[PDB]
């Protein structure tokens, strides 16, 4: 076989150009919220989170996993600290990503009460509480779940290591069972499910709302063309009622309320004569109607949809980071099913192992690219940073 320093080359080159652009993009978006006010509301304090923990892994992670690949003889605590560190930053990456989604649900389920419940300090302690649960997970195997009793002697007395020190190797040091019950099953796809079944919640929400103003939208034109080919008081009468019920429904800031009071108003004018049986004078009333529609509930209608389908574009953005997640650490978590549960199975190559690896560190580079593309606000912010500052 190949010198083994020639692959390492290349997958050290590899790893420090990931680092360099995990850092770069990162701090980027970090400065982007720092300088923008527009861009400092709750959702971006989990992003800032989310930022921190990609900064890690090119300052921290890549030159621990560039270390362990060469299997230097360590304690073999010091050696779990540096083969699981990495696994702290994706569990708070997990926990970012999992608040963004709750925090979008709330906003698109309970507008009126999102303000008061997802507050700034409330998120703060929830991304402190988070990291801490980050440590927790990601350095259990620190606590005893790991190797160290049962340390690779022939590997020891090959690379010459001290007493209570082992050749540092990923799998010799860290339980694969651990990985692939504790860290994979319950850490990270539980939590991917459950994301999933958010987004789908949000997506299902928009749609249902569109829905109903639409269908509120009908039942005014429809009620009104009913109102007009009427033949007498209780057919008019009928229709203000349903019309009146939609009205208050839609309702549900100064120009829109006149609008709705107008409205209703007129509609409850119309009503008085139709109980009178004055039909044509109810007609002429609920003609009315169309120029309070066409001059302040049509504007509402249309800044409503246009509230919902920006809720919907940012959801699939922010749904987007998730399935890249998804996409770079699955391939590892795999290979390590595939370890574990297919003794039978030749063991995943070298090469395989490394390309994973590196492919589980990109992800610390691509959110800065679906910021700058998806968002405008980070995209407008990241152009001034650029022109300005470079
Ligand atoms: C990546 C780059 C774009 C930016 C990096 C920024 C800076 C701050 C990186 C900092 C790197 C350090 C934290 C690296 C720590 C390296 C440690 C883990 C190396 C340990 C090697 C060691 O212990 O020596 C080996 C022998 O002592 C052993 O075989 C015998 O005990
Ligand atoms: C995020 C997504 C949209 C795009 C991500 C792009 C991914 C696929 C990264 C691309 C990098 C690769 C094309 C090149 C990496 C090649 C590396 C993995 C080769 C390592 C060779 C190797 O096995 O060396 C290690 C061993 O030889 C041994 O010496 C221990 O180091
Ligand atoms: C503020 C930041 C930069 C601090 C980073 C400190 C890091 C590099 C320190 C903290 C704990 C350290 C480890 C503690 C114990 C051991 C076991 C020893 O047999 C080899 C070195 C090794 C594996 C150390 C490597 C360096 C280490 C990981
Ligand atoms: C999430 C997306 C990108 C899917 C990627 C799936 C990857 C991880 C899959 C596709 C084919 C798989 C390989 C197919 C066959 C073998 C041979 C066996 O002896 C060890 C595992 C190994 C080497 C598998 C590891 C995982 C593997 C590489
Ligand atoms: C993508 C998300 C939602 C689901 C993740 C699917 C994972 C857990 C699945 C996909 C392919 C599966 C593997 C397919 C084949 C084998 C070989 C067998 O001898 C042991 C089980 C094993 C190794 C499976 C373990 C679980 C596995 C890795
Ligand atoms: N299985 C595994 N191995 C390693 N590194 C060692 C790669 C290797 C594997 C076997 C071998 O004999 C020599 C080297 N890093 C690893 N990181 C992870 C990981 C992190 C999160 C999910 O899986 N799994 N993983
Ligand atoms: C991009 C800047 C320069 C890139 C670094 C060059 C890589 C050469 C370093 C080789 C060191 C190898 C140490 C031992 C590795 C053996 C692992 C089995
Ligand atoms: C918002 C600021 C971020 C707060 C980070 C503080 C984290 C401190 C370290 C966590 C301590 C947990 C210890 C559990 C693991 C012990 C294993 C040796
Ligand atoms: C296993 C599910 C993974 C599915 C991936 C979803 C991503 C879809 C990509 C379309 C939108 C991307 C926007 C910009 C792409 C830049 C990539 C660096
Ligand atoms: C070897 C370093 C790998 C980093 C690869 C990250 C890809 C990020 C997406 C860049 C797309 C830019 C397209 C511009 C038109
Ligand atoms: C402010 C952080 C700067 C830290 C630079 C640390 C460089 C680490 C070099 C490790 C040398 C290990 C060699 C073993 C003999
Ligand atoms: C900054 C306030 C401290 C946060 C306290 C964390 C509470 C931990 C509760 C149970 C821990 C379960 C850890 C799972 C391994
Ligand atoms: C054999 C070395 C083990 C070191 C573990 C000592 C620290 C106690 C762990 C307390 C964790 C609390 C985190 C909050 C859930
Ligand atoms: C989302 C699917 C998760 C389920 C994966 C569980 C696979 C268990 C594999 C058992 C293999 C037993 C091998 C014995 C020879
Ligand atoms: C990084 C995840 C995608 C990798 C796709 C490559 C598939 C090739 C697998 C072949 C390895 C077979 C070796 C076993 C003997
Ligand atoms: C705007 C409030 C968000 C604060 C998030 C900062 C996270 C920093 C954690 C650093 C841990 C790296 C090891
Ligand atoms: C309100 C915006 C504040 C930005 C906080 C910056 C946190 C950066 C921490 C990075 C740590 C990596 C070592
Ligand atoms: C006594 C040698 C092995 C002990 C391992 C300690 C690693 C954890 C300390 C790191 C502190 C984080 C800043
Ligand atoms: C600039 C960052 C330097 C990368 C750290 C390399 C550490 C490799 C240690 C080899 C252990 C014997
Ligand atoms: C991979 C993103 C590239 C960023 C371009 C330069 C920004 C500098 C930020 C300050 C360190
Ligand atoms: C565990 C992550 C959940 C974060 C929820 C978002 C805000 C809720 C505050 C009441
Ligand atoms: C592997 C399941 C998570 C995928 C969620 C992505 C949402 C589009
Ligand atoms: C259903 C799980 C039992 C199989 C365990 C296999 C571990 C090698
Ligand atoms: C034996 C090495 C085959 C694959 C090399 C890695 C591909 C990028
Ligand atoms: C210049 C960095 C060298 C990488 C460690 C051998
Ligand atoms: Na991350």
């Amino acid at each position: 076989g190949a010198p083994p320093i020639m692959g390492s080359s290349v997958y050290i080159t590899v790893e420090l150009a990931i680092a360099v652009l995990a850092i770069l993009g990162n701090v980027l978006v970090c400065w982007a919220v720092w300088l923008n006010s527009n861009l400092q509301n709750v959702t971006n304090y989990f992003v800032v989170s989310l930022a921190a923990a990609d900064i890690a892994v090119g300052v921290l992670a890549i030159p621990f996993a560039i270390t362990i690949s060469t299997g230097f003889c360590a304690a073999c605590h010091g050696c779990l600290f540096i083969a699981c560190f990495v696994l702290v930053l994706t569990q708070s990456s997990i926990f970012s990503l999992l608040a963004i989604a709750i925090d979008r649900y709330i906003a698109i389920r309970i507008p009126l009460r999102y303000n008061g419940l997802v507050t700034g300090t409330r998120a703060k302690g929830i991304i402190a509480i988070c990291w801490v649960l980050s440590f927790a997970i990601g350095l259990t195997p620190m606590l005893g779940w790991n190797n160290c009793g049962q340390p690779k002697e022939g590997k020891n007395h090959s690379q010459g290591c001290g007493e209570g020190q082992v050749a540092c190797l990923f799998e010799d040091v860290v339980p694969m069972n651990y990985m692939v019950y504790f860290n994979f099953f319950a850490c990270v796809l539980v939590p991917l499910l459950l994301m999933l079944g958010v987004y789908l919640r949000i997506f299902l929400a928009a749609r249902r709302q569109l829905a109903d103003l639409e269908d509120n939208w009908e039942t005014l034109n429809d009620n009104l063309k009913v109102i007009e080919k009427a033949d007498n008081a209780a057919q008019v009468k009928d229709a203000l009622t349903k019309m009146r019920a939609a009205a208050l429904d839609a309702q549900k800031m100064k120009d829109f309320r006149h609008g709705f009071d107008i409205l209703v108003g007129q509609i409850d004018d119309a009503l008085k004569l139709a109980n009178e049986g004055k039909v044509k004078e109810a007609q002429a009333a609920a003609e009315q109607l169309k120029t309070t529609r066409n001059a302040y509930i049509q504007k509402y209608l249309e800044r409503a949809r246009s509230t919902l389908q920006k809720e919907v574009h940012a959801a699939k953005s922010l749904a987007i980071i998730v399935g890249l997640f998804a996409l770079c650490w699955l391939p590892l978590h795999i290979i390590n099913c595939f370890t574990f549960f297919c003794p039978d199975c030749s063991h995943a190559p070298l090469w395989l192992m490394y390309l994973a690896i590196v492919l589980s560190h990109t992800n610390s580079v691509v959110n800065p690219f679906i910021y700058a593309y998806r968002i405008r606000e980070f995209r407008q912010t990241f152009r001034k940073i650029i022109r300005s500052h470079v």
